[PDB]
């Protein structure tokens, strides 16, 4: 009843499973919500982090930081965090329990950790294995991530906006052999199509039937209308949905597009509301979410000490 | 002939500017002299993906096999200077330890990454502190603080300012010794407030510290004192390795940290600062960022003014 966590961290992930290491690691109560199978989940081969293989599984990441959060006292819930409300003094976490037959418990906490990220669009085809079989592997999302391993290789940009076309005169640095594929989405103005054809990028705007390749290998790709590319890699710019809906019921946070805006130590416009990663204004790297969580921690541990009661030796 | 970037020091925040730089197919330089202060960490504690206690020396191998391995070029010496020539910058190292020669590189941007060297208490022998030093005697509280917890503890600081740190260290135990290793004499005001916390005071040199395999037991002093303690926090402040930019203009720094924007970008175009040079919490998650936040700015000044590449048909 009365027990109130000195932070709650929404999300399991890169960012969060670093805040709560921090938090259990400066003596404060801290519950982790997790519900499983997230964007770093589906990350094959984290590339440039150091201290890490080049070719290290995010799941494999989730695995080992779970288990230090553990081992240093934080407490792990396997649910799916519903809304989240101001309650003045502390902020009341809903919890979805159970994926059949659902409990929704709600717990009490001084700070919440935004830290569940986003993920990212893929094409719709009848199969979505034929995607999977290469999304991480071949077919890459994040250029950042990948980019120096597409270089100068025949790429695909799948794109279903004019904005998100204009990826193309970035991902260009890494290889000038790109085609645009809209997936039979937004259709290309004449303004646009005119610079893919001054630039050399291709462009089809045919829906995607099937990706073709073996053993998570890209090869090619075929559009309904019977066109067939060659093609050993890509780049799918098609936007995200972001894991932010529990948000709706607090007031007072201040967003940039989709992301919310943070002070240095990723705080919120809600004094007690931190925000990591992917949710953010910034980066959408390991490394960063990581370092968030590491100053989202120190915060809020800065915030309670200075509050409480020097600890004296009693003589 | 002249560097996209040079990143003086291979450490954690400089390997990390390395990784990225070459895997946005920039040329690049890590200067590295060896045997920094992440050298001395023992159990790198609260890091993402890496066990607690991974030392610092096995993380600089492993991310320095991978810097090689995606492209950036490496030198074992000893940034000496940094000059302003517009356009570029020029570095020069220290190649050789006994028979040097000083080789000059130019380059269109400057990464600072390394850090500090943390002031040790001055013994006899230097090997006793050693033997405790990154095991059980932390110097970093934010690190080991939770290891710490509830235990007899020693706070070695040497200023009224570095022994304000018993205050926020008294989070993790009450059991706080203060020794000031005979360094500088204690204020009236600062003396009543340790004895209204029930911080006892030894201004006496620390002679010997007491123990056995990594495992602090006790405190000798020169005046016969002894204590008992199991862990301790040295707080007597650090050497920036920051010699370098002495002829640099317009940097704007907070004490001896160089201010940085959030794409850890100083006050001068072409320099960047990261982990504990500049203002802002010394940890490894935060300085692997820093040197992902500076190559990606790095990319991006270096993509907008580069010609676009075309498909030629
Ligand atoms: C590059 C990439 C590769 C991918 N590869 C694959 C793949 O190979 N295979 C695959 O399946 N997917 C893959 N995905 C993910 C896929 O695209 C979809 O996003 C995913 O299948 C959605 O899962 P879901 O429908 O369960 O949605 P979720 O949002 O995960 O769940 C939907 C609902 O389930 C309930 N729920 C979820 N978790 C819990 C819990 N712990 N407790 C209680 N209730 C819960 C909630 O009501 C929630 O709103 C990949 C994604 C990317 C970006
Ligand atoms: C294929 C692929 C490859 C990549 N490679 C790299 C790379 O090489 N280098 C790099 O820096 N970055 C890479 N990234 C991006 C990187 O994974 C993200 O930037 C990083 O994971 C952000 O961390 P985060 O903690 O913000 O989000 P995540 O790590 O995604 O963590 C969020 C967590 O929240 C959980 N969650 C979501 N909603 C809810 C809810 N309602 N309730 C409870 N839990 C919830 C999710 O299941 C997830 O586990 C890659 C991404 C992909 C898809
Ligand atoms: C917690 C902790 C534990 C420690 N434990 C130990 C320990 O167990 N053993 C130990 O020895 N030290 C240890 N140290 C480091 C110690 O305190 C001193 O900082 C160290 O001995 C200084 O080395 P140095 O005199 O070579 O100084 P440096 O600054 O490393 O070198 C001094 C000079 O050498 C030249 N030089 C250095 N490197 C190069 C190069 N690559 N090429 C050309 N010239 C070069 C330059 O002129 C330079 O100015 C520890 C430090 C800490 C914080
Ligand atoms: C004993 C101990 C335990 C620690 N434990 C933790 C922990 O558990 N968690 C945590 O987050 N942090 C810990 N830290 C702190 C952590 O090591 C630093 O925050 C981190 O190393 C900062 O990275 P950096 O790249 O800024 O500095 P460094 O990692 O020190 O990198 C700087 C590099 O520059 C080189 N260099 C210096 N001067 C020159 C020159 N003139 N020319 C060429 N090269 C030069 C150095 O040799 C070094 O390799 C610990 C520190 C110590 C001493």
């Amino acid at each position: 009843l009365d027990t109130v966590y000195d932070a709650i961290v929404l999300g399991g992930g890169m960012g969060g499973l670093s805040a709560a290491i921090y938090l259990a690691r400066y003596g404060l109560k801290c519950l982790v919500v997790e519900k499983g199978r997230g964007r770093s989940f589906w990350m094959q081969d984290l590339r440039n982090y150091v201290g890490l293989d080049p070719d290290t599984p995010g799941r494999d990441i989730i695995t080992h930081s779970t288990q230090q959060a553990l081992h240093w006292g934080a407490d792990l819930l396997r649910g799916y965090v519903e809304d989240v409300t101001d309650e003045g003094d502390t902020l009341a976490v809903k919890v979805k329990v159970g994926k059949k037959d659902s409990l929704y418990p709600i717990f009490r906490t001084k700070y919440v950790i935004a830290a569940t990220g986003i993920i990212d669009n893929l094409p719709q085809l009848e199969d979505m294995q034929n995607v999977y079989d290469y999304a991480g592997y071949t077919l890459h999302v994040c250029m950042i991530c990948d980019g120096f391993d597409m270089w100068d290789q025949k790429a695909v940009l799948i794109a279903g906006t004019e904005g998100q076309i204009n990826a193309a005169f970035v991902l260009n640095w890494f290889t000038p052999y790109i085609t645009v594929l809209t997936h039979g989405l937004c259709t290309v103005g004449d303004e646009m199509k005119a610079k893919l054809a001054d630039h050399g990028y291709p462009l089809h705007e045919a829906a995607i039937t099937k990706f073709l390749g073996e053993d998570h290998k890209m090869s090619g790709v075929e559009l309904v209308d019977g066109t067939v590319m060659e093609a050993t890699t890509g780049l799918i710019n098609m936007g995200s949905v972001y894991h932010n809906h529990y948000l709706k019921g607090i007031e007072g946070l201040e967003w940039d597009g989709e992301n919310l805006v943070t002070n240095d130590m990723a705080q919120t416009s809600h004094p007690r509301i931190f925000a990591l990663g992917d949710l953010k204004k910034g980066l959408n790297q390991v490394s960063v979410a990581v370092a968030d969580g590491t100053l989202a921690a120190t915060q809020i541990w800065r915030n309670i000490r200075r509050a409480s009661e020097p600890r004296k030796w009693i003589h």
